[PDB]
């Protein structure tokens, strides 16, 4: 557990305070999603240091902290001190977070000239060409609108959804709404009379072509679908 741990440190009215917790779970509570606190440490402690084993005292932590809750001292070191993951830690997060980026953009971003995505590997390069920096604490979320606006001047992109409007024939349901539940943006649906199918999808606009493979295999080319409204 310990060789796996790395060290958190805060300093805080004139002491210096660390706790020991897995790197990639407060990589998580820094970008902002939920963690187990009993997985975060690897000790339920506070250390004045971490590696000569010195331990906070409750009367210590009560003066700077205003509490002696180790896990919400831990929460407020690793969000307020740094984290100090290793170089290859820090390599790997990013190459992962950056993945997620390139994916989300090339999902939900259309080419403005062609309405089609970009392919994964596009955006990657133009990240490279823009020296984009992408940050390990932060969500895809939280940052994909600034890096698409720094990707504009190479790589015009914009971020759109469609509703289409789709008809599943009786002879199709059984295959074809589980799948388009699966697929995700099911809205308006309702059974007919007669056992066919209707809903309104929405989706994002470079998830059009996805979508429209899906339904060929899963209606046997019979659904039929109509475009609605583009949203920007």
């Amino acid at each position: 557990s310990l060789d796996k741990a790395v060290i958190a440190r805060l300093r805080k009215g004139g002491e210096e305070f660390e706790v020991l917790v897995d790197p990639y779970l407060a990589r998580d509570l820094k970008e902002g999603k939920e963690v187990n606190f009993e997985d975060l440490l690897a000790a339920e402690e506070v250390f004045k240091d971490a590696k000569k084993g010195e331990r906070a005292s409750v009367d210590e932590l009560r003066k700077i902290f205003g509490t002696d809750d180790v896990f919400e001292i831990a929460r407020k070191i690793i969000l307020e001190g740094e984290v100090q993951i290793t170089a290859e830690q820090r390599r790997e997060m990013l190459e992962a977070k950056r993945k997620q980026i390139i994916n989300f953009i090339s999902r939900n971003t259309i080419d403005p000239r062609t309405n089609a995505p970009h392919p994964p590997s596009r955006i990657e390069r133009a990240l490279e060409e823009a020296k984009v920096h992408i940050d390990i604490f932060k969500s895809v979320e939280a940052q994909v609108k600034d890096i698409v606006k720094a990707l504009k001047p190479i790589l015009p992109l914009k971020f759109e959804e469609m509703e289409i409007a789709i008809k599943i024939p009786p002879e199709h349901t059984g295959r074809a709404i589980s799948a388009l539940y699966n697929f995700g943006g099911v809205t308006r649906e309702e059974w007919q009379r007669d056992g066919s199918w209707i809903c309104v999808m929405r989706i994002p606009s470079g998830m059009y072509g996805d979508l429209m493979d899906l339904l060929g295999k899963v209606a046997k080319g019979e659904a039929l679908t109509k475009v609605l409204r583009r949203i920007g």
